[PDB]
């Protein structure tokens, strides 16, 4: 039942260093970062997946100064994923994701493959050539990744907490991501909860609909 | 399983007109809008639920025009529900957030839940004060709750497509949402696809991780 996970689920403030996920398990967080839509189907993204000491060591990095409290939740996670935005929008990315629309089957014509490339570069352009928020833009698709990750993950039985706490400039200097033209934005350790994990007893807060929701 | 709803799940393109949303149904899509998380639990968020003929037609009236394709999505399908990010992170809208948390049962003692305010008022003045992108990472959150959302209907068994093509400007003009201190971002018609829906048949399509994922 999936409103059942979405009640269930929380931000996990400890993880058990020992639990790991399975095989298949890592293989599926992976399809859902994948899988996520984007407009446009953009997927102006990267994602760095560190499973090894060392990899989580150098993502870990990235809580240093204010962002301490975040570095034990990186370190002892199964995994851990660093969520990424391109930096721009190029020509090269869109042509890129037509061609892997055509090769997997999308387009019927020579026609309905160019209406599409067209409707794309329009779209993308009004962003970058026009309102000047290419770097938004692609940012807040990659956030709706994050949005469905987060329940995603709830829903194969495994615990996760997003991180908007960590120093991005370490981190995309860590792994070099400025000059790949990606930027990090979110980190998400996934694994299973200890029994320090404070927040997983605690009662979920949300504000009322009555505030937040008008029905027309 | 979650995999396979987000294997399967599409954007539709057509929606039947005939078939609604359950009363459950429509009380379980709004559950999934308040129970995203966010950002220090902020919710900078709020919702239209259109389900009624003239609700919904007020809402295609951002698509009038220009978003054709949109216009006739938004008006055939059972709930329309519009995201809207708030514009500017009040302190009253920190101190509901705080006090709900509260009530809700989630502070041992005053000095925790002043804590908690403090952490997050230094969060929201970061983004205002220092990053002058608190707009931004509003509505981060909001696409955020996005993307839990379209995984969610879809593991109800339910059809939907998110919009980016409308005019904001007009779908905030028409619920006042500026004075109100809200601005519209995505546009999600919830329901069942028609026969005219030709992405149900078509295959996903998305870049191969050899791209976009790199394992540490
Ligand atoms: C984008 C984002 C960034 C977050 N950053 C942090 C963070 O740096 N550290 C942390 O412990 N929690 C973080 N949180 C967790 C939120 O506090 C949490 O989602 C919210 O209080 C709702 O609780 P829940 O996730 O348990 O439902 C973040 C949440 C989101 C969505
Ligand atoms: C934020 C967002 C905005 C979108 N806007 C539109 C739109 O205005 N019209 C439309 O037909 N499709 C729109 N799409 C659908 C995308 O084209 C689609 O998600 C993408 O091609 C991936 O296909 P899928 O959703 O079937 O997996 C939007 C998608 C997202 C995530």
């Amino acid at each position: 039942d999936i409103i059942s996970v979405a009640l269930k689920r929380h931000s996990t403030k400890a993880f058990d260093a020992s639990k790991k996920l399975t095989p298949e398990q890592a293989e599926q967080i992976k399809t859902l970062l994948q899988y996520s839509p984007s407009s446009q189907n953009s997927q102006p993204w990267h994602f760095i997946v560190a499973s090894t000491e060392e990899g989580k060591a150098r993502v870990a990095k990235s809580a240093a100064g204010n962002y301490v409290f975040s570095e034990r939740k990186m370190l002892d996670a199964s995994h851990v994923v660093v969520f990424c935005a391109k930096t721009a929008m190029d020509d090269v990315w869109l042509k890129l994701v037509v061609d892997q629309e055509d090769a997997d089957g999308r387009f019927a014509t020579p026609e309905a493959k160019a209406a599409n490339d067209k409707g794309r570069k329009f779209t993308a352009d009004m962003h970058r050539k026009d309102l000047h928020d290419d770097a938004e833009w692609m940012a807040k698709q990659v956030y709706l990744n994050v949005g469905n990750f987060l329940l995603g993950v709830a829903a194969l039985g495994l615990d996760a907490v997003p991180i908007e706490g960590f120093d991005a400039a370490i981190l995309d200097a860590e792994f070099g991501l400025k000059e790949k033209g990606y930027t990090s934005l979110v980190v998400v350790p996934v694994g299973h909860h200890s029994v320090e994990d404070f927040n997983a007893t605690l009662p979920k807060s949300r504000l009322p609909q009555n505030i937040t929701l008008t029905e027309v």
